[PDB]
């Protein structure tokens, strides 16, 4: 019932310090005490965490757990069973890197959420988007330029990241469907992307009437809309139509970022995926015109991080890795810390991330009352982001809802 | 690549005796040498088997790997991912119990066959049937006596064991669909059964023209048809239409058994499943009017086995357990031995079983040329059947295609 | 052999007639093939082509096993003959040839894996063979 | 590679002169040098162009490539194979008449654009519209006054000029469909016309909400909308919604032209089609009620050209000929020159035309950096317009993207 971490170096993220020789006391699934006083441990089971960093469990705000290979066109067409199977090693690897919670950006449903919560499957807590919503010819339209046949399979394929739905009532019905299927939030494709063969990244997707409808039907279900957009043009219209988070956001202007502050909109950049698709683009089986499109978004990637920071736009942690590139997930910690410094790179995974998933008091912080999603780390992350960003080299313990899940 | 099992007592099922202190030599996935002579092991990896029985890994000719709970109507309605996830323990348990090869009688497909063969999932080698074929209101039709709306989802539900097809041309299309989907054989429902709402046991299912259509299209893909049948009336019509194996067959007369012998047809009795549904039928979620029907077939079960032996109809090993009752799987050995002697009961799962799945000489035998699907046994199964039928208490090594999978 | 959909999943190919790059269309059933033959003839065809066994350039069918039921092949043959023409039929093994010829097809395409028994039958039934050996060397190379 | 046109009379369109004995230096596909200074050619190929007009390749902003014959009813119903085949002489002829780029106004798809650019087909560069959008009973609706069955064959039939779409969500999807199929711009029927069965020229087509939905979707894929509109009433409503170019426009008032100037809306008047339809209308199989309808649009046709010039509305080149009437293509040069002067008539197919296709400073102007689409013209077009408008009687060399395509 009760577990004690002893002599830990507790990371207080808002105060920006390592509280050494602090004990974390856990009862069931929740943190009951943080103290430097000698704890009366009686019946309680103890883990000795002397001279090691105790910090909250990471929250990757942008994953594709069901992206078992780098070609998303071919990923959707794989058998339903095989699709499900192949996501299990991905989920297991994510947890052992420290990610106790993930926000799936398209693919994962409520079944995978239960699988992890029931303990039938090992891995992070999933906040599923269901399928992503995409227009015809959009970023989730993986049909060739050949000709157009109707896919009722868009919902049926468990390997499919997105579905194709168009029209105000069509997208309205789509949202109500995805919510009752069990989704925690709604994904949409608000602009062109890199993976889909048909659309350039410069141009916008969905009419403002569609986007507003999707927002309103998410808000009515006590949730929000996460939106894929690159250009500041596309980001402006998404946020003015009332989306809560912007994915990637690589090619913002400072006027677009100023509006995001002014609406209270978050951004989850995913810079580690483009640097992966640089070295291993068509090398891992992606279409050449997608690899030709990946060369341009990375350039203004680290640049945009400053732009959001100037404007005061809260930034979350995202990987967006596909297939065998999933192992590079922790590498985003490094990439972020270079530009913004480690404290802010750790805030992306913890306190900001937990606000994005609407679990502010519950997750991403070691406080009395919060869920026991904890990482025991060897060495200081504030003094060295390498103790986090070396494929999770220096994480020995992962605790999720009280119970210890990983030992290394 | 070269493995030597040394000093074990090889089971010869043709002769009916142990061949003691004989070595099995594996190269890759195949058996190259069965000898008692001082074998030369240069670059070979050895396991000491002295004083333990070496036998071929058992083959189950009737399982539902995807049947995760005893209500098959509710097993069909469960989400796809969750349906797949739940079969992974079932597969693993079967492999540990000693079953290296199972024949799925409706539920599993090509994806699960791929998952075990590439080594993505621990389990036995699957001979899938895809979805079983049932007529309207037949044994696969899990619709209640209320109303009839089209379940186009019959193919889409991964948890569903059967699809509902009617008509000579209609069933022809379904077979062609199932064969291209990748089924190894075709399963149909030729009578009423226990686990279905709207149908008594005594009556027959499908027309002879519908069965002949199915049989013809399976033969035209160089495979066979398995048919679910209970009564001698329902069995004889199926066998006259050219079905190769008859599943269950609890209520035969010797005339129907004589016809089976003459047509060269097989029987897979599944006696353990009725014993488990006798104790824990209504307990484990099965509807009361199904547990009503289970009483009337389990009576004649052991009596049928005698008739099959008398007419000389070849008998294969079948468990057919649903849900948590999958644990009882090995116990069918004990039941068959209690009526036929354990030489015959071991023949159910090795020699005769491999003939059924058309692997005569390739599986189910310890000979030069055969695949290395082997089991190492702590005792002599010829003496005591309980050394096999104790949920794998006395099995330490399970080898599958040359590689050792279970060490216990 | 005319179905080129992978082992993934099966939604309807209504495009099979519409796509001008498709060598084939999928049709099943005695009345389904009768309608198909009637369609192809009114479109302007001079002879009717069927796939009557497995082949090479299609993914989910071994060359050894036969395609179409004997009631389906007879329906096609008779609908071809009724429009004063004949049936050509893709067929490799002797087994697959014999049945097609016995259902009244006139020409056997490829026919690579004959025995003398099925060859004797074609002599008696007045059936032609079109071997196409040069494409097998090309695809090996 | 590198090619030099030497001693040519280079036509500067924005300054309105012939710079004689100026050489042109081509490298690969573009123009490096336009100068009179002596030509340094080590390893450079030379074409001797002494005392001949070197001028940029002509751009027609309204063709019908697939219009094999005058009746668009029977042009739609022709087979897909034969439709594509008959367009190949039609494309070839245009190129040999000095046309290096055409903008197809319905009919031609991305396939034909690929065929020219990968040199599989001799012809100009095509800027495809896909299919023209039309409402039911509209200018693209070629169904008679019999009855109405559903046409999903509109996209299927390759020889169909237009497809029939209705409704705000109907057109929104329609535009999305056409863009992913590879259209460079969107064509709509925004009033009645001549070659359709049911609509008079006086009445307008599509609601303001439909046109806006088409414009918003085209702008969202960084392109624009071309609209067929005759009357001043019909033109103004299309312009207020925001169509960028107006086709024909034969019946304008100056109020509508003033609005177009202010909204920056171009016009492509296609007068040469009506003169051909006056003498060869009933002669070439087009139904006599369409030949009755052509009586009024040709009158004000020349009269409209002055109105656009007066209100400052930019004017582009358009032939719009159908079938065998494609021979008459060059006639529009001479027709325009009589009203507006031959310098203005040469701007129509060069500098103004390149702005219409968004290729300003790339095509239609000889400059440093511009794509090498060049036409060698025997004689001076600034003096005699007949050197251009005599079915291309006085053109010998046509070069397209660096490489030479014609010799006469
Ligand atoms: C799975 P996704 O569509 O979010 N994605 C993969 C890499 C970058 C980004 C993109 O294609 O724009
Ligand atoms: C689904 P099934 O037909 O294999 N079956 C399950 C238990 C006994 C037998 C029955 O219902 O009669
Ligand atoms: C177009 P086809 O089906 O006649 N064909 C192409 C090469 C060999 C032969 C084959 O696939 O069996
Ligand atoms: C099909 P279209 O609108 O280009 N067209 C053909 C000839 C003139 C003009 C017309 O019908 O008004
Ligand atoms: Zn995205
Ligand atoms: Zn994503
Ligand atoms: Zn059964
Ligand atoms: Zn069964
Ligand atoms: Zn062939
Ligand atoms: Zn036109
Ligand atoms: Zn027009």
């Amino acid at each position: 019932t009760i577990t004690v971490l002893q002599g830990g170096n507790v990371l207080d993220l808002e105060r920006g310090v390592l509280l050494e020789h602090h004990h974390v006391v856990i009862d069931g699934e929740r943190i009951v005490e943080v103290t430097d006083r000698p704890v009366d441990l009686p019946n309680a089971q103890a883990i000795d965490v002397r001279g090691k960093t105790v910090m909250p469990g990471f929250i990757d705000c942008h994953v594709h757990v069901l992206a078992s290979n780098a070609n998303l066109g071919v990923n959707a067409t794989q058998p339903n069973i095989l699709a499900a199977i192949r996501s299990l090693p991905i989920l297991d690897a994510m947890l052992s890197r420290g990610f106790t919670s993930v926000r799936d950006a398209g693919g994962a449903d409520w079944s995978l959420m239960q699988a992890v919560e029931t303990g039938l499957v090992s891995g992070p807590r999933i906040f599923p988007s269901g399928k992503a919503l995409s227009q015809t010819g959009g970023h989730g339209d993986f049909r060739p330029r050949g000709d157009l046949l109707e896919p009722c399979s868009c919902c049926f394929r468990t390997g499919a990241i997105a579905r194709v739905v168009d029209g105000v009532e069509g997208v309205r019905l789509a949202v109500r469907e995805e919510i009752q299927k069990g989704a925690t939030q709604i994904k949409i494709m608000a602009s062109g992307g890199v993976a889909s063969p048909t659309d350039p990244i410069a141009n916008t997707q969905y009419s403002e009437d569609e986007i507003r409808a999707i927002v309103d039907e998410a808000e009515a279900a006590n949730t929000y809309v996460m939106a894929h957009a690159y250009t500041g043009r596309a980001i402006a219209r998404a946020v003015r139509c009332g989306v809560r988070t912007i994915e990637h956001g690589n090619l913002v202007d400072e006027a677009a970022a100023k509006l995001m502050h002014e609406h209270g909109a978050f951004v989850v950049p995913t810079l580690v995926t483009y640097d992966a698709l640089a070295k291993h683009g068509a090398e891992f089986g992606m279409p050449p015109e997608s690899v030709a499109k990946v060369a341009s978004v990375q350039q203004k990637g680290r640049e945009s991080l400053e732009i959001y920071a100037n404007a005061g736009v809260k930034m979350g942690f995202g990987s967006d890795l596909l297939g065998e590139m999933h192992a590079f997930q922790s590498g985003e910690f490094r990439i972020r810390a270079e530009v913004l410094g480690n404290l802010e790179a750790l805030r992306s995974a913890t306190t900001v991330a937990a606000e994005i998933v609407n679990m502010q008091g519950q997750l991403g912080v070691i406080a009395v009352g919060a869920i026991a999603d904890l990482v025991v780390l060897d060495g200081n992350p504030l003094e060295d982001i390498g103790v986090v960003a070396d494929e999770g080299a220096r994480v020995e313990y992962v605790l999720q809802r009280g119970t210890l899940v990983k030992r290394q």
